[PDB]
């Protein structure tokens, strides 16, 4: 990997057919740009491409070629983000994605508090379409929270961050959509997993809320530890709310599945 | 020590002394003819200092001077000579108001809409009484609210000494939480104490009244509720609760405090939402 990548002509993308565009985020040590593909024969794409920063190390590099690697085996689905295509050869790795153009639902929520009820419950089901797909591919997420799921302008939600390689680093702390068990025990499975879609579901009906406002990273193990559980929003019906504290069972075994998940919110969107 | 006052003395003969409520002592008062009163009576512990005298006397003084409503906790009697000083005052059966709310969650009878609003109309009916009378209660919440057998709330330690310049922010109360989430910023930063500051924490006491006996600010530690209020954090509506009653407590909550609601307000507008609520 230090002079060449190995080659995949299946997903391998033409340099002169990608035109690189505005920045649409950084982290650590890689960034995300809008840009523009053409023929993925002559049609541009408004794609998203992912690529290491400057100062990046191997690591950094070994670790989004995993990322990519993860995205080829499990698949396409619509409510995640989808590889479309990768520039491998003869310069830096460009991960070729989805564009969402909306950005995060955290953000898609606050800016509208403009959706009803049935809309609020279907941005729920989508992203537990989206789970329940990444999971029957053996994908833990491990970090599943409104910040990662963007949304497009069509309105479909699109689970990001499901194929990446402290708990005081935040301005938020992610600590507060970990299971018990996953933060206590460092035990990940898909039952932690929809823990975090219980708090999800929270942020969806308070439409962009902060989850334990003002509670640091040792007050909340003394909660969670209590068995505290967060309060039902208003404008929820209490057989959401009894969704978010079913996903919130102590128990991973006693939650439900994304399976389950997915049946029951059909059932309820149809129904609002 | 103790000057004697014909007003409010008992003889210690026609006071029976039963269990302890949690000092406050259960009893029994003959006559208050041949008719026997359950009444609480306050009183020191062994352990006590002159200073604790000195604030058990001026907190008795102070509820012969506010004189009574239905909706606070009232004087009966005294006893004050040749012995242990006793403030008899109203028996509530039901406790506290926050542990009232907190029985009757469903799974003791639950509490309709209308029971709901009919409390936060009674306290701040007490609260307009005490307004009238001067007194700035300094640490209204629903622990310190006590409910009778009649289901009628009465305001409680209303008359109480009070250094605020050696408060402790860092203490907790018995059932593990921090008065400084009931006080206003003016009160809590400044130390300025008003009637607007207590509408403040009123505003506090209703979001615990629809919450049915809520903690405010779980898990929230002094420092973090500090940088809450300068951010002009506020809570959230609690679920089973009007847009009209949220908007209240809002209210009480105004940065401002020449912009909060008065009592007199409150039970004006409690009073209206009462009679409309199922
Ligand atoms: C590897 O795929 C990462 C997501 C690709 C993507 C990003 C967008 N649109 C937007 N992205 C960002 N920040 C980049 C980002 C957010 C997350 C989560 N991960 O990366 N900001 C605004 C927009 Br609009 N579409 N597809
Ligand atoms: C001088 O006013 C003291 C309150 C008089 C009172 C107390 C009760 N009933 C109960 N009291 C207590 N604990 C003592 C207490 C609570 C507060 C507030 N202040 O003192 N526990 C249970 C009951 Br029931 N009735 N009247």
């Amino acid at each position: 990997s230090e002079y060449e990548l190995p080659e995949d002509p299946r997903w391998e993308l033409p340099r002169d057919r990608l035109v690189l565009g505005k920045p649409l985020g950084e982290g650590a040590f890689g960034q995300v740009v809008l840009a523009e593909a053409i023929g993925l024969p002559n049609r541009v794409t408004k794609v998203a491409v992912k690529m290491l920063k400057s100062d990046a190390t191997e690591k950094d590099l070994s670790d989004l070629i995993s990322e990519m690697e993860m995205m080829k085996m499990i698949g396409k689905h619509k409510n995640i983000i989808n590889l479309l295509g990768a520039c491998t050869q003869d310069g830096p790795l460009y991960v070729i994605v989805e564009y969402a153009s909306k950005g995060n639902l955290r953000e898609y929520l606050q800016a509208r508090r403009q959706l009803s009820s049935k809309d609020l419950v279907s941005c729920a089901y989508q992203v537990a379409r989206g789970m329940e797909y990444l999971a029957s591919k053996k994908c833990i997420h491990r970090d599943l929270a409104a910040r990662n799921v963007l949304v497009t302008e069509d309105n479909v939600m699109k689970i990001a961050d499901f194929g990446l390689a402290d708990y005081y680093k935040k301005g938020r702390l992610p600590v507060k959509w970990m299971a018990p068990e996953a933060l206590f025990d460092r035990i990940y499975t898909h039952q932690s997993d929809v823990w975090s879609f219980g708090v999800l579901l929270w942020e969806i009906f308070t439409l962009g809320g902060s989850p334990y406002p003002g509670v640091p990273v040792e007050e909340l193990f003394k909660l969670l530890k209590e068995g505290h559980r967060m309060d039902k929003p208003s404008n929820c019906t209490n057989e959401l709310y009894m969704m978010m504290r079913d996903c919130w069972h102590a128990v991973p075994s006693q939650r439900p599945t994304f399976k389950q998940l997915v049946e029951d919110l059909d059932r309820i969107v149809a129904l609002t």
